[PDB]
């Protein structure tokens, strides 16, 4: 009906009080739904608004539960997922969206509230419920950046698109140009990784994918996905094998971990956001910071830095013991099978965990102590830098240690499964014999990379600007389109169906030399996986880049698995001017064993297919790689079965921007 | 746990050290005949968890077993006033109707049924092989349950539905110590009441202990007919009892019916008002209740006849 | 258990394990200037029970110690509405008053007092030796307490005052979170209260947490500590009363009662089955906020003053 669309209503204008009307329409609230600053002139202000409205949408006067804890958090500060306190508001109004039975009450509720509380408190807890209601589904949220570019753009924008749209004329309108490599000089060699850090589209995908998978409110309410907890071990893991990756490009060692919490922070980092619901801007961190105790009364955070060096000393013992013990005492055992998942509960601090009181909240409080080095106590009244937010953190260069240290974590894990056995990823009878990749006039085996300026329309976001349209130009990394294909051999007699899995890793170390297994393994970021059917004899299977399961479209952003998606442009690292050598790897695995026996439609964002129940692959996620080598196996070269191929690519950035015809 | 490690389900803690003590009892108790094998002769009825039921011995082994259950039980702290009490709610009374019988009555007698065991029938010339089962049935009955709200907000319950012997074996009315032991579980649901007060009906057939006839002949389903016992001929004295818990407490947030997949509906430990000894000062059940149960002498009349099922 | 663990008594079921945890701390503060001896120096005043109270690191180090007892206490159950609720009983009000001063003040002030230390001069002429001990002092008070019975039977009850701060250091009415542990215990007594209304009348000096000037001087905490200093220009406090049902409070036992500094309580147990500082030693129960939230009938809040005034009054 109307009424889903109605509520996309709603994310338009944050700021702007809900009976200013937005686009062609303009709701018609009752006066007890005025706010108490605003009711006592309601009628001057209802007739002042009402002019030049197509559509009039009627909202009927209901119960409303108590709003207060909803409302604790104050209109003008800052929301963070990671902060104690907000996650109990937030579950709180959560559960009050999720528990208007109709779709109608859904939409007087939300008309009521909207201008009581904290518009990206609002935000989240509307898109949580919108996305995990039964009545709800298939609608297309609007993209955050959109919503909010205050968390997205440098602030320096702003006073010119406010500019732009007072003086000129709608049509005449310029573009306006975001800044790009703008946080920091060549001084800083950090500057270099803007187009990954910085870049809208994989910021995007973090923040989406802790929305589809959260760690806290309830169960049915999103909680206990499948294998959310090595979900939540392998997208990350997989960011930092992608940042790896770009930092070689830039003539960069692999980040370094954090250590421990007690060194200097060597890396500070000033963001440049202005947040306009907050009205203030995100403090910086300077160098050499240093993490300090916890003591914000407001927040409802009172943590030591021992209390993490504690957590971190009983998990490394649990792994190490091989057990962990839950709440009763029991023993669990960190098997190959469930052991990753029920670790990633563990560190991250998801109410799934079997203990949470013991190995504590991990992942989440670094995020904290990070993010509040400038002012522990609260004496300087000031919010959390940008690693205390989802939706930013990632901006950071600290996120990339921190997220460093937690991986090392996990692999103590890994490294005492057993290796994967000659027979166990041999596939009986199928041979790869050759896999390359080819894009349009460009030699064979070859990838191109550039900067590329694209359009997006802030226009829903600028609260008290002139209407009209406000576009903002993005320049961010783009890879030339490419195809591969692969060559496989059945030699069985019958239809022999499999999985293609493609990873690429750098060839080489930074010292020059053919990398071996035990590095390499760890450096491998997936490409692609899909179901295939041989027919008997040979076969030439072909596979577009923009075919990726890893990835997802252009159009979902503007308009790395098992979330949002990860940004389609993203998806070839940059390489140098000069070609960086990089060993392209393709294996095809045994379907039958590694099927996932399931009825699915499949569905997105909101790549298809990961909100069904289940995940689509038995195997471990990053399955070839997770573990260590067996006995003789030393390099990329000799870890091979026949059903798997190696391949030399040259990975080439241009330093030039392409326009998207 | 002690579920776990009585039966010797692999969920033991440790099976080693505590055993397989009600499986291994079923082996021992079926072959005392032939224990070493020497007369090749197989196992007798409780042996087999098909058959185990027919026995009388199966009921003293399960009896016994019971006991060491109860001796957990006895060690829990009673139920205080405040813990089954729901602030507000308040049952005022309880009755049973069947059609053509006076009210608090239930009635029991003989039933034939058929089924086709054909499939069943090797070597057999194909065709219907169809046989008359006599077994217990009920006549079709009905609670009715006066509950008042007295809160001014919608008041979610869940209503428990048990029924006991009314007497002991030497006439005398039960104490609860004895009795607590002896109530079955007759109905358990949730139900939304109305502020002020609402007149609450449930069939005899709508019962979440009891699955339908066509299941059986066409937890997991006792059978329809077998609901209510026997009785007398003469009429046989049994308390109903109700009780309205908080369901807000006793709820389980989670997406007869379907207990098989994720969890059990009730937080509430399984046979809840009785399960654990009577709070300082209680004796037996009239002086055990609180506002929000309600007791209702019932009479449970037998008659030895034959019926159909039109 | 955990306290014997974590003072270390004999008492500790496992000293070896959980170690000294609070003596030990006392010893390293204790010898920051001279820790291997190459001075031969003794330790400093945190080092000694008679002194150590004298340094404020002594309410660091406990302060940390309190915190990790809170930890436990924050795994309890919350007091559930029933469980701190007195069928039948209801407290409609409590007051102070001291004579000469509006109702719901409390005075503070310095006052000199006189004590013989002769017997401690050692090779000093004989003879007496009177010094000069200026302190914090209170002007005498009494509680005023209205509760009702409506049962139609003698009730048996404990009541239970506290007092805290009204707001925080920022100037907010406190939260329960927050104020549950700046909570002081003023008394515990036992009272029978007659069917209808009764009138509960109790001197500051009868209070159960207090010993008399003439015990201390001529074991309990000293009487002219009893109130806060409270500020010049008045400290705003919140005085609480609560009536709980002495029939589950109660502990029979035979008791003696007479000044073995304070009733004094060196028989076998201790007179209350209830936790040590009960109403408020575990976390609220969902819904509570605030104090005036957390409040069942048979509690009262009272809006208190202390005025500290800097004059010194002779001893009387
Ligand atoms: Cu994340
Ligand atoms: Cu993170
Ligand atoms: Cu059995
Ligand atoms: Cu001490």
């Amino acid at each position: 009906m109307n009424y889903k669309k109605n509520l996309l209503l709603l994310y338009d204008r944050p700021r702007e009080p809900i009976f200013m009307g937005k686009g062609k329409s303009v709701f018609d609230v009752p006066d007890n739904y005025l706010t108490d600053r605003y009711r006592p002139i309601g009628p001057e202000i209802q007739n002042r608004f009402g002019e030049l409205a197509e559509e009039r949408i009627p909202v009927r006067s209901i119960a409303l539960p108590d709003l207060r804890i909803p409302m604790s958090l104050g209109r003008q500060e800052q929301f963070s997922l990671f902060i104690p306190r907000h996650r109990k508001i937030a579950a709180r109004l959560i559960d009050i969206f999720m528990g208007m039975r109709n779709i109608e009450e859904l939409q007087s509720c939300a008309v009521f509230a909207r201008d009581r509380i904290n518009p990206y408190l609002f935000n989240y807890a509307l898109s949580v419920a919108l996305l995990h209601r039964r009545d709800t589904k298939n609608l297309d949220l609007p993209s955050v950046v959109e919503v909010f570019p205050d968390k997205y753009v440098d602030s320096r924008v702003f006073e010119q698109i406010r500019e732009e749209a007072t003086v000129v004329p709608e049509g005449m309108r310029m573009p306006i140009v975001i800044p790009k490599d703008f946080t920091a000089s060549d001084l800083d060699e950090e500057h270099r990784l803007w187009y990954f850090r910085e870049d809208i589209g994989v910021n995007l995908h973090h923040w989406h994918w802790h929305l589809v998978y959260p760690f806290e409110a309830s169960n049915r309410a999103i909680v206990d996905k499948d294998r959310r907890g090595e979900l939540f071990y392998y997208m990350h893991s997989q960011l930092i094998a992608r940042y790896n990756f770009e930092r070689f490009c830039n003539r960069l060692q692999r980040v370094k971990r954090l250590n421990n919490l007690r060194e200097p922070i060597a890396e500070g980092y000033f963001p440049k956001l202005d947040s306009l619901v907050a009205s203030r801007t995100w403090p910086g961190r300077v160098d050499n910071a240093v993490i300090k105790d916890l003591n914000r009364e407001l927040d409802q955070i009172k943590q030591d830095v021992s209390d993490l060096e504690r957590w971190i000393d009983r998990i490394y013992e649990a792994v190490h013991q091989g057990y962990v013990v839950d709440e009763s005492g029991n023993r669990i055992f960190l098997d190959e099978e469930k052991g990753i998942d029920i670790l990633g509960n563990i560190i991250e601090s998801s109410i799934l965990s079997p203990n949470r009181q013991l190995y504590g909240d991990m992942h989440n409080v670094g995020h904290v102590f990070l993010s509040y080095t400038h002012d522990p106590d609260h004496r300087h009244l000031e919010s959390f830098g940008v690693m205390g937010d989802v939706a930013t953190a990632m901006r950071d260069p600290v996120f990339y240690r921190w997220h460093s240290f937690i991986d090392d974590i996990f692999q103590e894990h890994k490294i005492k499964l057993p290796a994967y056995t000659k027979s166990q990823l041999t596939y009986e009878g199928i041979s790869v014999t050759g896999i390359i990749v080819q894009s349009e006039g460009a030699p064979v085996n070859t990838l191109h990379t550039y900067w590329q300026q694209s359009d997006v329309d802030l226009s829903r976001g600028m609260d008290f600007v002139p209407r009209g349209n406000v576009f903002a130009r993005f320049t961010h990394l783009q890879h030339a389109p490419f195809q591969y294909v692969i060559q496989i051999d059945n030699t069985s007699d019958a239809q022999r169906m499999g999985f293609v899995r493609i990873f690429m890793a750098p060839k080489n170390d930074e010292r020059g030399q053919p990398m071996l297994f035990r590095d390499q393994r760890l450096f491998m970021v997936e490409m692609d996986k899909f179901l295939v059917a041989l027919r008997p004899g040979a076969n030439r299977i072909r596979r577009r880049s923009n075919e990726s399961t890893v990835t997802i479209p252009f159009e979902r952003t503007f308009r790395n698995f098992c979330g949002c998606g990860w940004p389609a442009h993203m998806l070839v690292p940059k390489g140098l001017p000069e070609g960086f050598p990089a060993d392209l790897f393709v294996m095809v695995s045994n379907y039958e064993d590694d099927r996932v026996v399931q009825d699915l439609v499949g569905t997105c964002n909101d790549y298809c297919g990961v909100r069904d129940r289940l995940y689509p692959d038995r195997k471990a996620m990053g399955f070839p790689f997770d573990r260590l080598a067996r006995t003789g196996v030393d390099r990329l070269s000799n870890f091979v079965t026949p059903n798997m191929a190696i391949q030399s690519v040259n990975v080439i950035h241009i330093d030039k921007t392409v326009p998207r015809t």
